[PDB]
């Protein structure tokens, strides 16, 4: 919307640490909108998604994608959504590939992301239904 | 956004009739998102309320102001939800004015019209306390 | 749809009663479809608004547009329910011109029709916002 | 109703991809109507059962059939039900067949959609209880 | 049904006391069907309005209706719903004409009715919206 | 009650088949009342435990019985609920016995019949006690 | 019952006080079940309408009536719910004859009563229709 | 209480069958309250546990206690709901005893039939504790 | 039950103020059970019946007798509960004396008290019926 | 608080029967507030800790914590409540003992029971979190 | 508790105008806390006490009431919400002293809000009693 | 936040008993908010880390996250909420490693301790997600 163009997010990610680079977001003023946040947050997410984080961005993907449901921003702001559970649902399928014991526990989490992908933009999610 | 960019509408309004320009707006190929539906809508209030009209720009702005509420877009969208509401509440303050046997029923939605502004923006607010 | 076409129903509330009329309506086919019966009970609506009947036009079409609403109809069949809607208005209206003493226990009834006819089509409503 | 006879979107998937043909269906214009996205939504899931696709027509189809329960289009419209359950039913089926670990699961929503296709037309409905 | 057929029932309250006929009543063969028990109550409303009483009938037909309405018997033996309502309109109407004072507090009740009666039998019930 | 003495659709199910015997019962109809609709399905029901068909009656029976239980059938008319039930159990009973395997799985249903059975006519439903 | 059989209580109230009589029987000994404490409270009731108190009795066959209402008493123990809503319907009237202003605000519960002893028994319930 | 003195049904069922003595009691003569069919249907229960019955017996002892539940009839009359109890218990114990596959679904309502027995006389259930 | 015996409080609000009073209450020692909050808050709501204070004391008790009414404190401990009910009804009764045009909005408070009272203790009530 | 110095019962049980001690208990007035009956029902369990009985202890002491969670007698009067939850506590624990079969279900009640000490009294509970 | 410290937001607004004093501190910078935004929130409605106003800081004190009981800050905090909540009923009793039509509508509120000060602060909130 | 300064409480725990340690915090005395009770709550969580205890500590920790859920304590004092999820966090995964039986049961919790964390602050928990 304005606060997403955070791609120096990405450095401090690089050269300093992870921890550093959520700081830096968490820092950025001055924010009020519950907007600015969500969005400040989706950042925080796919800076996690750049090292190893993965648990780490996974929880923050659940937690968008809650509100998100909360919110009902699939009707207004569908692609931040689309991004949100698709970035999910990839995470999961790498989650549910390193052990198969959590496979049968996260199957029921990730046919409801299919679900809603589909929801969204069939066309766009059509691809991602073979895995 | 892109339909909030209609300023033609208005002109279709004083040039041709009211019906006629709430029919090119209803008539315009084609809107899909429940947002812009939205969006489409708002600038039907607009255009009523640019001659006559009033007691159909409150309807529109009412069912407006209420898929708001539910969407809970006074957090994602203030400043649209602020038109909104202040734009209710300048008619409705008109309508208890016209006559005074409605002053009475319509101050509770008036009082909680005037509360949600002050939450969504108290300075801008501020100058609306005082009729 | 296809049981709609039913002005001879119209002759027998000329020539006949009223009663004979909708009991006519009533028996008439083999009838079975929640629709089939919604249209049938329409015409019904439609028969009493000949002659004299309007109580039972108001009856009829209070009905109709509560299981509408029920049936979330606006969406499906909205020129149906804008119909409903507005001959329920006109008649209201009637009623509302003939004794002051309701017009008050009226005015919600009403006011309501006339946001649910401006939101199922704004451009066709427009022109009952004055009475 | 008006927006069905679309047997073109079809030839599109055979041409270009299956991508392909549900984005041109995504795209009608001026697509406004609950009913017109539904039935949009139909031929989406009624093109997924031509090539490949199937879990893509499932998720398609169980939206259709979830939607369809909320509004009770069982009782207005009850054809368009029992094709959306039928399909359902017969892919359900076939996932049943390629699998025996989830045919186990997918047994009580079986059962379910053949109860309620019983409901709509027994004489359809017939057939279908013998597997 | 059966425990319908008793029209000595109405001489005992010309004979002895009003009393001593719905004592009787209520002194037939043990019969236990919530039906039979319904029916019989139908013949003390009945029988309450031959002579005086009236209000002691209101109170039976009211008590029967509120049952008629929870078992859904409009449905199932929609004639005897008919007579239940019509009976409990044509005594609330009499005890409007009496006092005017209670009018506009039977207003709704009556409305309710007639709407009723409408929804059984549209045909039957016409000849009722005139008072 | 009265569109209840029909032994000819159970000749058309023999001369024809089955699907045409529903269909003519669906066809007839000349059906309206929820009880006329119910008694049709009732028919239908005991026409398809003639030939094999059975796990259509079970459908069937289901249906009825759910209908009978919100209707609360069992005050008003028992008889007919006891026969729905006891057919029911019946063809269970018959389904236990075969595939008895979940017919451990079915027992608390055949349980609940048999609670029911006993409920309504505790005579008759003695003799069922014991299989 | 055989708690009930205490008129002693009632030789205690002319001999003693009032407050003796009741506390007499507050001190059970030994209370144990809700009836025993139901009936108890029953006598407290009955000896608070031998002199003055009235209101005191009244307050007492409110509880009673109340209580009687959430353990569904008018199917077991019918007579006892007809004494305590007679009682409370003979004590109202005369709260009613010695106030005017009253009369109207304890309307709705005198016709609550009534329709409730008519409920119980209509025939003993019949000659306390009128006043 | 009146009805209950009936050890002439006992003999029925030895000299003639099972359905001899429940049809003889369900020959009334002359019921009305829920109070004397409750009882009628504890004889039933009672008689039931004279020869084989046993299942038939602990469905209408189900039923009875289900309705003292309702009734809140451990309150008023606790003799009758510890008797249905413990009667229950003991039978639920012989099933389980029968089959070791259902004693371990039968122990949560065995655990509760006794809870509800030490509830009501603690003193009399102490000795059901030990099986 | 241990810190109730406090009449030295009662004397530091003739000597200092009555804001010392309460200060000194709210001082004490090391308190921690919600029990000796609430009887420390009883013996504030007696010193403010000391001298003027009155709604100080009805808006204290009233919140002692809510509390008791969520802890059920009827049951455990009558004699606190009848104190606060019988303290609430005495002022509530002198306000009620000072100024009629409240007497009609403290009219539905004062019954309840007074049922409450009779509740706890009748023969104590008793003598608070007459006003 | 009164009735609850009896040691006397306890002898009693040893005497003669258990169920001899607790039929004393059932049998002792002033039987009547709600305090002395859950006091004296506190006894039954104590004196059924005495010999083997367990079981019954344990359904005695279950009943006791939840009419003290209704109650809310944490608050006021935590000691019995501590009482209570710890001699449930021990013996689940010593029924644990017997059968580690059971000790996996017993497991959650037995962490809420501690959960609900240690919320009582932490430095009384402390010493019961190793077994 | 850090960002309350804010005189200099006092001066804006007899220097610049009320809006530019709220504006200022609607800019912050850069807090999220949300203490802070309640704090913040705190000071535009201690602001808006200064000049006329009054209107706009009964509506910032409601909000602020209202989260305050949502998130049970009279625990965490009172004297913040004895400001809130004294401030609040100060402005309402003044709004009160201009015109009585509103002082019956007052009535609740203002009684509710002594009641909550009291329950807060009996000690400073008795002088408040009388106004 | 005043009574929050105790390591006095943590020499107890060395010199003396776990339970002596305990002991003193509840005798503070005398702690009167709800504020101060839960920070001395958290000393004795804190306390119980030390030596042995663990189980004991992660009862107390598992009830201060419970009331500040309850109390919505993220939002005001966010460190406090933090520390109490962290260390609830740390020995579950103790406790977790000891026994892979209960790793199973114990994930879902202490991912959702982990989802909070990262709720309160997403650079602070980011260490924490990798174990």
């Amino acid at each position: 919307a304005a606060l997403s163009l955070e791609p120096e997010a990405l450095q401090i990610a690089d050269n300093e640490g992870t921890e550093a680079a959520l700081s830096w977001l968490q820092a950025r003023p001055g924010i009020q909108s519950d907007r600015s946040n969500w969005l400040l947050r989706l950042l925080m997410a796919r800076v996690a998604e750049q090292t190893g984080k993965n648990d780490l961005a996974l929880h923050l993907l659940a937690e968008l994608d809650e509100r998100a449901t909360r919110l009902t921003l699939s009707q207004w702001e569908p692609e931040l959504v689309f991004e949100v559970k698709a970035r999910r649902l990839k995470l999961l399928r790498m989650k549910s590939a390193k052990t198969e014991s959590d496979r049968v526990r996260l199957q029921p989490d990730m046919e409801h992301l299919l679900a809603g992908l589909i929801a969204i933009d069939a066309a766009r999610a059509a691809v991602l239904c073979n895995s």
